[PDB]
């Protein structure tokens, strides 16, 4: 059975994508945007009250298999949408005016692998020529400074960028969906863990986006909002001044497509538990993260 306060295996998440859709037909529709290396359907939930020509926000979770709190967060976001639509002013305004494309688990194959064999798996589960080493880092596989600094050319590395940009079925599917819906997607949010940061572009080169000042003040404000609940401390900034290079990211790629609000969220903790964040922190982590995501959503809605 599914629980929003526990980590759910893929079979349970997949069943939940179907059930949450059938239980909430006037707010949610489900599609499959492609299949993974292992043939699993990559489900996408479109959350919002259907209406003519609505702007959208795209959010994905589970790029990196071991970052289980990310997968939990996408599910919590849907939980919140369903639960509070009609019961709280902001969420119902959000669902009435915007559509949210929520991709709960991008790297399904890796996620399954973290449940069956290796809790610390990160990459996809595709095969690489000339080696028995498996997988490509999906967040080094986008066409954004592809395979430059911070992305490894070695297939045995955790940061391998793949044989080519969009070599992975999962990243090709995501990129295809975004390119096909570029005129409506106004923001791109990608959920990861750990380290408690809100990043924005650029991580493939030492350069700053043209709307750097705007993104910095929004990230700063979202960090402040997140902290109000439990005092959790996040850092933020463009990759260029905040982290070491990490070329081939989807945030940078989405931004270079023209999606001006493109953010990577790295959730709890700061390293005590790292990727193995206890289930007892799911609720609090998701609740505080909701405050930042809603802050960003509200901002986007006011900046259309
Ligand atoms: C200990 C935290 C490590 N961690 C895990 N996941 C991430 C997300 C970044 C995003 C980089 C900007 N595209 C990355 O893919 O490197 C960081
Ligand atoms: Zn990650
Ligand atoms: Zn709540």
């Amino acid at each position: 059975g599914h629980s929003y306060e526990k980590y759910n295996n893929w079979e349970t998440i997949e069943a939940w994508t179907k059930q949450v859709t059938s239980e909430n037909p006037d707010l949610i529709s489900r599609t499959a945007i492609g299949t993974t290396f292992l043939g699993n359907n990559i489900y996408l939930l479109k959350v919002g009250k259907p209406g003519p020509n609505k702007p959208a926000i795209f959010m994905d979770c589970g790029f990196h298999a071991r970052e289980w709190i990310s997968h939990a967060f996408c599910q919590w976001f849907v939980r919140e949408a369903v639960l509070t639509y009609g019961y709280e002013s902001h969420m119902t305004e959000f669902l009435n005016k915007l559509d949210f494309y929520v991709l709960p688990v991008l790297n399904i194959d890796g996620y399954i692998y973290t449940w069956t064999k290796n809790r610390m798996w990160r990459k996809t589960r595709s095969t690489n020529a000339g080696t028995t080493c498996i997988g490509t880092d999906p967040n080094r596989n986008f066409d954004a400074g592809w395979c430059t600094t911070g992305a490894s050319t070695d297939p045995c590395d955790e940061t391998y960028c793949g044989s080519a940009a969009e070599s992975e079925k999962e990243t090709k599917a995501l990129a295809d969906f975004i390119r096909n819906n570029l005129s409506s997607i106004k923001a791109y949010l990608t959920i990861h863990s750990y380290s408690q940061m809100i990043l924005y572009p650029y991580s493939y080169d030492y350069k700053l986006p043209e709307n750097n000042a705007e993104l910095n003040n929004l990230a700063k404000a979202a960090v402040k909002e997140l902290a109000t609940l439990y005092g959790t401390k996040y850092t933020y900034g463009p990759g260029a001044t905040t982290i070491y290079p990490a070329a081939g990211g989807s945030d940078d790629w989405a931004y270079d497509q023209g999606i001006k609000y493109s953010f990577t969220f790295e959730l709890r903790d700061k390293g005590r538990y790292g990727f193995i964040l206890p289930e007892s922190q799911i609720q609090a982590t998701c609740e505080e993260t909701m405050l930042a995501i809603k802050y960003v959503t509200n901002y986007v809605l006011g900046h259309l």
